[PDB]
């Protein structure tokens, strides 16, 4: 099975890439696995595969940390993400985001039901498992629970059966047969949960599949449109219908090669203590527990020698940055284009803790619009900040054609030198805010509203007659023949490889 | 003579450090020298010494590029700056800034007059030189002139003789015996020029000394207080009285070991075309010429085999960042402390193009003040933005004790995650602005006023009861014994030197 379509094959691909460290000696899921993983993410090291996890019983479970984090070399920096998508390991961010957007103007390819798969190799009923007895990790020392769910896919369906959503949302073990987790607006798991609650008849049939096809976990992390079933979007992107098997205890379908599947229900009435958790912006607020959604687990099914992927998230760089940020940026780029805004590229700078998105403007198009900064700022912020795709993003930075938004150094240069504080910005206080950013949920203002800004780093002539500067850099401040001479004589004179 | 007290010894020190590349083949001062230097600055390579400059005649002149730029290794990153000050090459930024501030509560050590020095080894009178015949560099392709003066020290004295100012301000060749340059408020060369213009009697006696003692060029770049003679401040900092020789044609005094000295006058009535120039924020606006101050040169004196230092300034990283930014930050730190504000450290992040200063707050002190963000923001901005030391700085970022302001990654993390846009900021529109920032002088608003902001990245509890988070990082999210275990087993498990 191809690496993008089968987690187990993905792990083999990382090994073959020399991007995997197999640790076969005992590792404690209480902090140790996650501390190793954290150190890997902070240093862009190889992904750790913990094959000897203290507390693993009857096949549950090995852990793979850092599945979507960065490689050390610049040439294959995003290779782990490329391996989720059948792309070359040297793929650029633009090529990864284009791949993730490609299914947006293709017919869906619905999934294929198959009678069985590797996820059915083992099962545990209601009398045979205890979630508190599994080697679920404690990921950060002050976490409010053991976060089983950091890289699996929740599967829920609208009451009318017409939309089946796949998404990532955190969850922790509550007791032997329940989880608690985040289910918050405007997320699709929340939107679907609301539909079931308004019907008022039953709890939401649910499954959570870990170690799903890598292309599916990528779509699970992306804010594709309301009402779009992720399975058909992944089918179109990959050009292949995904193979799904029915759950044993409900009529939901899970990827045939899922490593581990939990089947049960998401309550429309019950809650339980959830959090705190060491989160994407780099913080944990110890003791900040709140009531979260409550899931009941009725059945576990799993592969022989099952592997649980884990995100040890926090400070740069992990899956919450590489996937949340970048995939929101990709959808925002599309959204802008669909609203007739002249945006060519979008990325969420890592340096912003993925709270900014830099939007590259086609300034020839902009000049034809005969508009102004104030007008344009307002139009861009109204489009993005009133849409779900803008949820996580609190600052939009508009930049001209000379800036590569995928290079944080260039975005910071443009921001710092072309956007006059206050005058060149529009604040948005009557939009939904992302409460997990510390300045929102633990800040001075409403946790769920406002705190957003569009910062215009377009210069005045970019709206009128064209760029009227050249950079004071080696590239722009010297003619071609001189530059080349300098480069050709560099080592000869006495001054100091691409892959590495 | 010690390296901090003699430019020629400083060049030898860079050689001995293996931080110098001597280029003994012909190099063109038209762009080539500056392109090499630019490439060095963008890659933190060794300083270039051009010993064979096309057009050099009768000893005028060799060029040293990148005298105050960065080294590649982290361990001696600031070694070229340390060599200006007799510090170890591994000195931290805090240690360099502390050294530059040390004379602020010491009695000045006035300079010593000596009858002669190496700067008197050669002379050229009014009939013997032509500035257009010297190998003055063209530094950027669109510059409006050949910028002779990028790393020399202008020397002017108040009419009453009580204050002698040393400072760096750019100047270019106008014709055979004149320069034009920037002389703008609130700079001390401007303040002194205004005193002479109000007297109305004569042009300002002036000298410009290139290749001055390195400790003197550092003070020349620092906004030490109005009315303080830099020579006595440098004396106190170094613990030694500087040796000066009188000019031949006026009664100003220049460092005895200056490589090259121009003597003449700064006009109180005449102006000439000046600029454009590839400037510190990374831009040049071709054709943006304006009338600047006009200097007449009456005499040149110089050392045998004179060396002209040059800054090929622009995009990161050069003397305009390492010296302008950092030395303004140092003075702002002091200014804050003198105004009873609880600031421990200040630095201008390179990532901000040195337009921000991050101010580290002693939050124990802050809590005792029983104040609020709004109150505190306003007080800090009124102190700094109404003072000359804040001139170049458009954004102040207040950060708590956990942030190392000398680490741009940590400043950006704090800014991005702890400062709510708008609510946690105070804009300042009625303060002097720095027109050279593109968003000021080429922006949408008044070039010389406003555009400043204080961004408070202190969290709410930092004002009241104390920090209420831990970082979700390896350092903070795992206990000490575990961290150490992980570090000790890192290479054994299969994962990947200080100097490099
Ligand atoms: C890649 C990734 C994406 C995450 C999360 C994580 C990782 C690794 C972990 C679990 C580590 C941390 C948490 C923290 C949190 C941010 C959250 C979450 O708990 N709640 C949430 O609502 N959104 C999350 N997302 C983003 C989410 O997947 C996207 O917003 C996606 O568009 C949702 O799919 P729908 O569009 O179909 O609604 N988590
Ligand atoms: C280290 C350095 C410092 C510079 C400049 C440069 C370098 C290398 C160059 C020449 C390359 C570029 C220009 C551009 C420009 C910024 C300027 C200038 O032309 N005008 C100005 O007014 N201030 C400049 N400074 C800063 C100045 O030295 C400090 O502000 C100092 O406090 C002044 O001394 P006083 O306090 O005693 O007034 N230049
Ligand atoms: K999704
Ligand atoms: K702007
Ligand atoms: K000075
Ligand atoms: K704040
Ligand atoms: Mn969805
Ligand atoms: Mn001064």
């Amino acid at each position: 099975q191809p690496a993008h379509l089968c987690f187990r094959s993905f792990v083999e691909a990382l090994k073959v890439d020399n991007d995997l460290v197999e640790i076969n000696t005992p590792i404690d899921p209480n902090l140790e696995a996650a501390a190793i993983t954290r150190r890997v993410c902070e240093t862009n090291d190889k992904a750790p595969l913990f094959n000897n996890l203290i507390g693993m019983k009857n096949g549950l479970f090995r852990i793979l940390g850092a599945p979507g984090s960065l490689r050390k070399s610049s040439a294959d920096r995003y290779g782990r993400l490329a391996r989720h998508l059948a792309l070359p390991p040297t793929a650029s961010m633009r090529e990864i985001l284009d791949k993730m957007l490609s299914a947006s103007d293709m017919p869906p390819i619905p999934p294929t039901i198959v009678p069985t798969g590797p996820c059915k190799e083992n099962s545990l009923d209601d009398s045979e498992f205890d979630l508190t007895e599994l080697p679920v990790p404690l990921i950060h020392k002050s976490d409010g629970g053991k976060y089983i769910q950091t890289y699996g896919m929740h599967i829920v369906q609208s009451p009318d059966g017409t939309w089946t959503n796949w998404s990532i949302a955190r969850a922790m073990v509550h007791d032997k047969n329940h989880l608690t987790g985040l289910v918050i607006p405007p997320q699709h798991i929340w939107q679907i949960h609301q539909m079931w609650k308004k019907e008022g008849r039953s709890d939401v049939p649910w499954a959570l599949a870990f170690g799903v096809p890598p292309a599916a976990i990528m779509a699970s992390s992306m804010p594709i449109p309301d009402g779009v079933t992720e399975a058909g979007y992944v089918g179109a992107m990959t050009g292949s219908s995904l193979e799904l098997v029915k759950c044993d205890t409900n009529d939901l379908y899970v990827p045939a090669t899922s490593e581990i599947v939990l089947e049960g229900t998401l309550s429309i009435s019950e809650t339980g203590p959830e959090g705190p958790f060491g989160e994407m912006h780099g913080y944990i607020f110890p003791g900040d527990t709140h009531l979260g959604a409550k899931y009941k687990v009725n059945r576990i099914t799993y592969r022989n020698n099952a592997i649980m992927p884990m995100s040890s998230c926090g400070r740069l760089t992990d899956e919450t940055h590489t996937m949340i940020g970048s995939l929101a940026a990709a959808e925002i780029r599309k959204l802008c284009q669909q609203n007739d805004l002249p945006i060519t590229d979008a990325f969420a700078p890592f340096e912003s803790q993925v709270t900014w998105v830099a939007l590259r403007v086609d300034t020839e198009k902009l000049r034809a619009m005969k508009t102004t900064s104030e007008g344009f700022r307002k139009r861009v912020g109204d489009v993005v900040f009133n849409h779900k795709a803008g949820y996580t993003i609190h600052r939009l930075v508009l930049v001209g054609d000379d800036i590569d938004v995928y290079e944080g150094k260039d975005v910071l240069w443009a921001f710092s030198t072309r956007c006059r504080p206050g005058m060149d910005e529009t604040l948005f206080e009557d939009v939904r805010g992302f409460p997990l950013i510390p300045y929102m949920g633990h800040g001075n203002g409403p946790a769920h509203r406002g705190g957003k800004v569009v910062s215009d780093a377009l210069m005045p002539t970019e709206y009128t007659t064209g760029r009227n500067w050249e950079a004071a850099d080696f590239n722009q401040s010297y003619p071609e023949d001189l530059k080349q001479k300098v480069l050709d004589n560099w080592t000869k004179m006495g001054f100091s490889h691409h892959h590495h």
